């Protein structure tokens, strides 16, 4: 087991290398599959869009101190490094909502306190490098031992729902921007974007999304059907999302007059606001002399950023490397943590955003490399090339502007809805949420359906709904940086509060290590 | 069996009455079900829309000699009479494409020959009354004996596909009328209809259609699922189309500014062009003296109209009253023919259109009254009230303008696509069309799948595709009135040409009386 404390300094880190690095020739050769390319194409669009979206939000929020150009380069470099050196290469390292919320907060703080933001982040980075080295030394990734199914399901479900809400909210904004009016203006300026409302924009975006999600779900049904020969059915099934994108990007292309929002990458590989910084950020300061109180006080925001990245990344590794998912090579919690957080700290010196192993992408990436027979899982295509290629392509996104500039965001939203829905598959919580509606006669005949009474099973599912609700309120409120700390409290709940009200026999079956 | 020649004058007609009329108290009381109301609501919109659409086409094609007001009254009166007196009340008596094509042709003829069209049709009616009485006397509905599965499947499949094509063609016309343009005019006049193109009209029509068809198909899946209690799941399942219409009619209502095409009934119960006729049509003439050569020569167009109505109605009765479908009361081919054609002839005297037992509606009506368990059919809800209520409501459609004027045609198209798709269910031809794509290992294990070799089964399916193609070309070409005569040639094909190239053992299994 990786979670056993070796008792020797960097004992986990050594064992995590000695576990996976023998299977490195396999990690390159296991990628020799069309399913692995079909994964790259899908997970590239999954990786790029947030690097464009969050990068755009970063720019307008931080006065272009950090923007799309920075985040595209960071996502690419860290993704390439992690793909090659990671103990679990199926982890997709990218920027997230919690990380955006911090960059917002640290900027807002730096403006009020009159500090260089981009220089301020360099010291957040130096602490993260010191703090991860200190944690990996003493084998602090052994505390991922204590994070049970209970916590993993609540998280995986919360992050999957947030993703679906975020996807739908982006569609609503198009209808809010381009409402269904009786009359419009046709002297409107599209200098940076449609200055005023346009006809046919919002309904076409709705159709483009719906059509993309439809074809994606139908081509998944087709994959696990008894139509057409097995090879052709599998090949077309494996390229479910790539076909769904191609079909509906072509639908958009042949519609001439009507406007849709397209993927807009930067002009070239340039810093977002040269008037505010270069590439390499000087710790002692750029314009004004950087003060000494912040150089030590940076530890507190660095400890917060560490928790955000640790919780998200380590829980993503648990969910991806579950026993039920046929992962033979095995994940290394020490090596993965050392890279993700370590690289993030080094990235801050170059004024680029630190990243995390994002759940929906990592989950989706693993799912894109999972084979199906008869239905159950035979084996997952465990390799470093899919994660590498996605990172390299995100880096090259600036150069391949002509290809991306024709692809609408409407199509991408249909793929995010598919990602959001598909990510719920192997969550026992979601499986038990469906049993609340199903009568007890037509239950799946699994242990917690058999061993535990129907009202006891639904009560346990009831506690996880109450957690998700609290987690969703904490996400909504200004205190959104405290969601990792609220997520941690699910471990006490399972270990202290549940065994009081629930019997152990029920909990062992409901919350099991294997299915 | 109803198809046995009694050998006594009106022997079939008597036996058809003596079969069903004992079960008349059941025909009233079997309707006491919410499924039967859910059938009325669905089949009312199925019955009304063509009575509006064909009625509108009749008006512009015949200079309002026959219009919507006429067809709404005819569909209502004949539907009410047939519902009460019919041997198979599940037959929905309405106007069809083949009947429109004749009214076109007879008008075009009457203009060239300088004859009173509406007066000319009165003599077509008098012959139909004489010709049906002559056929029913000598038991000519015994020739429906010779119409096998082969012919019934080709027809049922052709009429189902034409319906789907007609539904999609109506959507294309909206995009052709209201294209996706960059700029529009907003001094456009909507006096009788949008004089020029509008924004958001066509894409909303597409969404409204797609949404209606989606919910309809999902609520059918829900009906035959293991989610929510059995009664609630069945009730909501039974009201699948009524809910699907309500949801998407409300979506249209809350969209204020954007225009959609709505159901437009006439102002009141008035003749379409009083300047050209009254209610009762004088056989000897209205304006000019009606000639004697046409009074005898009317037999030829009356013989053509008879074949059109006979083939369509008698084949619809076969398809509806199959052994597979649990129809205990039994259909009467003599009584049903005597009413449909007889009423049509009497209707012509009042300058109203003669009708036929339309397949998709009749099939859909039977399907709307069919229960499902475990899945197989237990029993069909055989009653006269569903057919009666649909006819009465079509009659009242003129009075309930406020309710219909809010319902868009876009929603109705989603229900026609559902009708078109659902009508293919119990067609062995369609079942065998799917086996062309499926590998032979995953075949349904039914007699023709086992007894007959895979390439022989697919060859037989190949002959029926070639028939459908020829039937579709005959439908497209100017000679569309000859489609009944081309459909009749499938009976020789099965009886003469197939037993030459196919063995009897194969044909008996492929073309079986029961499944
Ligand atoms: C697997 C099957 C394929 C997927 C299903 C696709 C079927 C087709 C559905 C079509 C969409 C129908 C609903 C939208 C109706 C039109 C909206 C509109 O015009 O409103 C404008 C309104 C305008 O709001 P307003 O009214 O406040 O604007 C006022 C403005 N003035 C005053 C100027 C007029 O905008 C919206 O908010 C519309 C949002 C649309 C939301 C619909 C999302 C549908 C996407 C697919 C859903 C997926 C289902 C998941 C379940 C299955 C999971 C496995
Ligand atoms: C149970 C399934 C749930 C429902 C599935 C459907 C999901 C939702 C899909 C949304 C529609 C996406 C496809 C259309 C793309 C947009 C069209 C457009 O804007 O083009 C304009 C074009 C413009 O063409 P044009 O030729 O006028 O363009 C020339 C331009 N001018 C005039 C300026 C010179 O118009 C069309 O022709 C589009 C018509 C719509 C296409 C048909 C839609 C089908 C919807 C139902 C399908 C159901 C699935 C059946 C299979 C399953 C059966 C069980
Ligand atoms: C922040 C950036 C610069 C990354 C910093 C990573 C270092 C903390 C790593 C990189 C290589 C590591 C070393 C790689 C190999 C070993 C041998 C290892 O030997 C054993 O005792 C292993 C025996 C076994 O259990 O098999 C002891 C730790 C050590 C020195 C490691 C200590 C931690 C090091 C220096
Ligand atoms: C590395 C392979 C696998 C391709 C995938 C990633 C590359 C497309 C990216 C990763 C980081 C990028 C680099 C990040 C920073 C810079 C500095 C940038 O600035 C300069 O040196 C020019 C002068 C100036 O701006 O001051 C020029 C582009 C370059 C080399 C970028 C070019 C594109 C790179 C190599
Ligand atoms: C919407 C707000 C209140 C956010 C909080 C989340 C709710 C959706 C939670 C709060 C309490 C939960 C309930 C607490 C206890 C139960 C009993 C539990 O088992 C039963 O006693 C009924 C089932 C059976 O008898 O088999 C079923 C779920 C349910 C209703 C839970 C469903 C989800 C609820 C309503
Ligand atoms: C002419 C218009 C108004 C349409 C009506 C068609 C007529 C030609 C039908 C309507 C009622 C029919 C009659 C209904 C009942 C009978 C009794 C029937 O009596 C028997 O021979 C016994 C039947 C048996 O026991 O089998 C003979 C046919 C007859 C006169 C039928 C002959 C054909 C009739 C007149
Ligand atoms: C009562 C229900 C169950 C019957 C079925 C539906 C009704 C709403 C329809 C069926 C036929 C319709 C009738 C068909 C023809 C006429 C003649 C029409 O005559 C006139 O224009 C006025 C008198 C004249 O000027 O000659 C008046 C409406 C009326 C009675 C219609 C009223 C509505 C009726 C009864
Ligand atoms: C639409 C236009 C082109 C009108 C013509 C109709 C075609 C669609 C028909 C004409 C001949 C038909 C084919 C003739 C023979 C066969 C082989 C038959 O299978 C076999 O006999 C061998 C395959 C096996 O081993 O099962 C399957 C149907 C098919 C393709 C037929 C169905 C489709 C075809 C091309
Ligand atoms: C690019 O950076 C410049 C500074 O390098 C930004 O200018 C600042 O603007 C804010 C308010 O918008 C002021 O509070 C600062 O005093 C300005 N700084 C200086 C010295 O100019 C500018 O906002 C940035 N623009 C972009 C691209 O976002
Ligand atoms: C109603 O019917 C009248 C009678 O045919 C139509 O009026 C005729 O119009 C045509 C040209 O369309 C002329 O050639 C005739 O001289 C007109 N006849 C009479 C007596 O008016 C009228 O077009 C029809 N209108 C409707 C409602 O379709
Ligand atoms: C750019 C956007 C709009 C769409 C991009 C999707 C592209 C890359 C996808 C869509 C369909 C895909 C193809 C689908 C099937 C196969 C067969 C397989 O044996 C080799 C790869 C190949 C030939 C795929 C290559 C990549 C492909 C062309
Ligand atoms: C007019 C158009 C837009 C929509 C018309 C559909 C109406 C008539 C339909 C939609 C949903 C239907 C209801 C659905 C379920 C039930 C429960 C059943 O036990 C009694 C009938 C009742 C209460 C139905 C009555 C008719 C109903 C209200």
């Amino acid at each position: 087991d990786p979670l056993q404390q070796t008792g020797q300094l960097f004992g986990g880190l050594v064992r995590d290398i000695r576990r996976r690095y023998p299977y490195y020739l396999s990690d390159i050769t296991d990628a020799f599959s069309p399913q692995v390319l079909a994964a790259v194409i899908f997970i590239y669009f999954a990786a790029l869009s947030p690097a464009i979206t969050f990068g755009g939000l970063l720019g307008e929020k931080t006065r272009n101190q950090m923007g799309v150009s920075e985040l595209l380069i960071s996502t690419a470099v860290q993704g390439i490094l992690f793909a090659l050196l990671g103990a679990q290469p199926l982890l997709v390292v990218g920027f997230s909502g919690p990380l955006l919320v911090f960059e917002e907060a640290f900027f807002s703080f730096c403006e009020t306190n009159g500090l260089e933001y981009i220089v301020g982040r360099v010291w957040i980075g130096f602490w993260l490098i010191l703090l991860v080295v200190l944690v990996v030394a003493f084998e602090g990734s052994f505390l991922v031992r204590f994070i049970s199914r209970y916590t993993q399901e609540i998280f995986s479900f919360l992050i999957s729902l947030i993703f679906i809400y975020e996807t739908f909210s982006k569609l609503i904004k198009i209808f809010q921007d381009h409402p269904l009016q009786k009359t419009y203006n046709y002297n409107v300026l599209m200098v940076p974007k449609p200055q005023g409302p346009l006809p046919n924009t919002a309904l076409l975006s709705l159709v483009l999304m719906a059509g993309t999600f439809f074809f994606a779900m139908m081509l998944r049904k087709f994959k696990n059907s008894s139509y057409f020969p097995g090879k052709l059915r599998r090949v077309i099934g494996d390229f479910g999302v790539p076909i769904s994108i191609l079909i509906m990007v072509l639908v958009d292309f042949f519609i001439q007059d009507t406007y849709t929002q397209k993927l807009s990458v930067p002009d070239g590989f340039k810093v977002s606001n040269s008037s505010a910084r270069g590439w390499v950020i000087h710790p002692l300061g750029l314009r004004s002399e950087f003060p000494i109180w912040m150089m030590f006080a940076s530890a507190l925001p660095a400890l917060l950023v560490f928790i955000l990245i640790f919780l998200e990344s380590q829980i993503t590794t648990l969910i991806v490397s579950k026993p039920e998912r046929k992962m033979v090579k095995g994940s290394g919690f020490h090596l993965d943590l050392l890279l993700v957080v370590g690289m993030g700290g080094v990235a801050a010196l170059f004024g680029m955003p630190w990243l995390s192993a994002t759940t929906v992408r990592s989950v989706t990436h693993a799912n894109a490399l999972t084979v199906m027979g008869k239905a159950q899982i035979q084996e997952v295509k465990e390799q470093r090339i899919s994660g590498l290629l996605v990172a390299v392509l995100v880096g090259l996104s600036i150069l391949m502007e002509p290809i991306l500039s024709r692809i609408p965001l409407a199509v991408l939203f249909g793929i995010f809805l598919y990602m959001g829905v598909t990510s719920l598959s192997g969550i026992q919580l979601f499986d038990r949420i469906l049993l609340l509606f199903k009568p007890p006669k037509y239950h799946p005949d699994v242990p917690y359906v058999k061993r535990v009474k129907t009202w006891r099973m639904h009560l346990f599912t009831g506690i996880q709904i109450i957690c998700l609700a609290v987690l969703w309120v904490v996400k909504s409120t200004p205190a959104s940086l405290a969601l990792p700390f609220v997520l941690i409290l699910t471990v006490p709940l399972r270990r202290v509060l549940l065994p009081l009200i629930f019997r152990n026999v029920e909990l062992q079956c409901l919350d099991a290590d294997d299915a």
